[PDB]
């Protein structure tokens, strides 16, 4: 009713093996969602797969499999992948689902009846083998990417959407809403395109060419092609018309995308919503490219490709997520490598966090009889309760690297604290002081673990379990000092982050 959060990731092409780019955007959405769930927000985190089209159709035909049966099996590679990355999405939308088809046809009819749709002719480079149109850039120097054959100018009957008519409105909307497209840099690029005519939008293709897809309500001989299909998922998953979910979440829609699909989300999408009578989204959040270790765009030929799943099996899901959130500023092109991840893992996780936990546990068994000491003021460590409040705005503004840098900064402060106070020496003189010092460390770690939960859900819960703290938490608990209770700690706990 008040605190509402809705985040979406793009709907990914089904016949595409999940890669680093899909992993990053999805992990960022997961973090954003987990964080808000923790801040007491009624939240919805959506993800899904794009399954229609002729490429997908021809791939199914090759394997001698039914189209539906094909996407059904391959869409699962994404579900399995998200399972491995620990993605807690609320819904997984598939464009072949009935609920989606229903909404697409519904928005199509409404827009067609509004007179924004007309039959026309599309012209351009065409590949007879592909049965699809290409643009200059899309052509690998003259010829078709696949088939490597010459394309020829061709025309084809297509239904169009009067998108140009909406350019004036869109231009001004972005001018009136400077926060619409989060990373500022990107907001200036959209405005540049709206300065020139954007033209009309082809929204269909003959079933003769594209037999796999959603038919137009007024012309079953045609199929919805891309746009009015994939884009509507954001609204389809909410049962848009009479759905409670649509009424609750749509008003706070946060779209996460990569810069590659910026025009479709910043220009096309807003005008389709306008013509459909649907309110504009709240924010379009653009992430940059995760460049190879050589600072170049990942690629086979360059052999600079980084596989997240291989890296996940080596260091674990928690390590991977942390590295990507702490090391890559959202919106900026950043190179990634296995070396950068191993360093962060060695320093931040295995040493600063894991060792401190292992160290504190050993010291509780020795100086506190295997139990958390009696609560005491935090002194210079009490300032950590003001982190949640300083992090909230940092997170909302897509500054995840700065947020985590702050949380880990506190963890480093904890290390320095215990290394300075030296509880094993203070015990000889005053046991009460040694215990006091230890309590501040367990309570300092409790708070830290909370702040880091969205980044490493399993590991942070493991940290609390290992210190006898309450596993399930809420961000508000990280704002009050003295919550850790004096209870025994598990006699044996595995090393949080083992040596690799
Ligand atoms: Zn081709």
């Amino acid at each position: 009713m008040e605190k509402v959060f809705y985040v979406t990731t793009p709907i990914y092409y089904v016949n595409a093996e999940p890669h680093l780019g899909h992993a990053y955007t999805t992990v960022v959405a997961d973090f954003l969602a987990r964080w808000h769930r923790l801040d007491g927000y009624r939240t919805f985190f959506l993800t899904g797969t794009d399954e229609h089209g002729e490429t997908v159709y021809r791939a199914a035909q090759a394997a001698g499999e039914d189209p539906k049966a094909f996407v059904d099996r391959v869409s699962g590679r994404f579900k399995r992948a998200w399972d491995l990355l620990g993605i807690a999405y609320d819904d997984f939308i598939r464009t072949t689902e009935e609920r989606h088809k229903k909404v697409v046809q519904l928005v199509l009819k409404k827009v067609y009846e509004a007179g924004d749709i007309y039959y026309g002719e599309y012209e351009g480079l065409y590949c007879v083998s592909c049965e699809r149109f290409y643009t200059e850039k899309e052509l690998v120097e003259g010829l078709c990417p696949i088939h490597g054959r010459p394309v020829e100018r061709r025309k084809e009957g297509n239904y169009f959407f009067r998108m140009e008519k909406y350019r004036p409105w869109l231009q001004e909307y972005i001018q009136e809403n400077p926060d619409l497209i989060r990373p500022e840099g990107y907001r200036n690029e959209v405005l540049a395109m709206l300065a020139e005519p954007i033209g009309d939008l082809s929204i269909s293709r003959p079933k003769s060419r594209v037999p796999w897809g959603i038919p137009l309500p007024w012309d079953e001989n045609h199929v919805t092609y891309v746009w009015f299909d994939a884009l509507l998922n954001y609204v389809s998953a909410l049962d848009y018309p009479e759905g409670e979910a649509y009424r609750t979440f749509w008003p706070h829609a946060w779209h996460l995308i990569g810069k590659d699909i910026l025009k479709p989300h910043a220009v096309f999408w807003p005008t389709m919503l306008k013509a459909a009578g649907i309110p504009m989204y709240r924010h379009l959040n653009v992430g940059g490219f995760l460049l190879g270790p050589d600072g170049r765009k990942m690629s086979k030929t360059l052999g600079n490709v980084v596989d997240p799943f291989a890296l996940l099996e080596k260091y674990g899901r928690d390590a991977l997520r942390y590295y990507l959130l702490r090391e890559i500023p959202y919106g900026q092109d950043t190179p990634v490598s296995e070396e950068a991840l191993r360093t962060r893992y060695e320093a931040d996780l295995a040493d600063d966090l894991g060792n401190l936990v292992q160290r504190t546990r050993a010291m509780l068994f020795r100086f506190a009889e295997g139990r958390i000491p009696e609560p005491v003021a935090g002194e210079e460590l009490a300032e950590g309760t003001g982190l949640a409040g300083r992090l909230r705005p940092l997170v909302r503004e897509l500054k995840f690297h700065v947020a985590l840098e702050e949380a880990m900064a506190y963890v480093k402060a904890l290390n320095r604290y215990i290394n300075e106070k030296k509880p094993w020496e203070l015990f000889k003189k005053e046991p009460e002081e040694a215990r006091a010092v230890l309590y501040r460390v367990v309570e300092g770690l409790r708070i830290a673990s909370i702040l880091l939960t969205p980044a490493m859900p399993d590991k942070m819960a493991e940290l609390r379990r290992a210190l006898g703290l309450k596993e399930e938490v809420r961000l508000e608990e990280a704002e009050r000092w003295g919550l850790a209770e004096p209870r025994p700690i598990p006699e044996e706990a595995p090393v949080l982050f083992p040596k690799k």
